[PDB]
């Protein structure tokens, strides 16, 4: 089904304007912010769910990611599929890569320690990255068939939690400013 869920979370660096719009569709403007992620998405991510989204407006002044964004508990786990970003391409430990939606990506883990996560500010957990190996055009409908991810990560040993937390298309930022716009479904 289409988007039931709007997510605003700003670590109160900065300015942050987000637009929750109709249907799918928001929009964020932010100045030289800390750490901010906004998206539209689901209540209960699935490991089944085809992820659709247009990214019209995509115009990062420094680090930020256009990117699916989500959470797993039992164990854990935050979780990202990354299409764009700006000045700074993420990525953790090498563990291979994965072809999804006519784009390659890398795969990486990251723990975390004492660190902030939706179980508290001072958590461990690990971070599953897919991170696209060259910034995927935007402006057209695009597909995340997160399935392949999934798949991927667990053929590389990355298991993820069987308690599903939220599920977005999101735009996250750090020490940046920027232009987006997004329509997710």
């Amino acid at each position: 089904a289409s988007t039931d869920y709007w997510h605003f979370w700003t670590d109160g660096g900065g300015i942050v304007n987000a637009v929750n719009g109709s249907g799918g569709n928001y929009s964020v403007n932010w100045s030289n912010t800390g750490n901010f992620v906004v998206g539209k998405g689901w209540t209960t991510g699935s490991p089944f769910r085809t992820i659709n989204y247009n990214a019209g407006v995509w115009a990062p002044n420094g680090n930020g990611y256009l990117t699916l964004y989500g959470w797993t508990r039992s164990p854990l786990i935050e979780y990202y599929v990354v299409d764009s970003w700006g000045t700074y391409r993420p990525t953790g430990t090498y563990k291979g890569t994965v072809k999804s939606d006519g784009g390659t990506y890398d795969i990486y883990t990251t723990t975390r320690y004492n660190a902030p996560s939706i179980d508290g500010d001072r958590t461990t957990f690990t971070q599953y990255w897919s991170v696209r190996q060259s910034k995927r055009p935007t402006g057209s409908n695009a597909t995340i068939t997160f399935s392949n991810h999934v798949n991927a990560w667990k053929s590389h040993g990355m298991n993820l939690g069987s308690n599903w937390a939220y599920q977005v298309m999101a735009t996250e930022g750090y020490q940046s400013s920027g232009c987006s716009n997004v329509t997710v479904w």
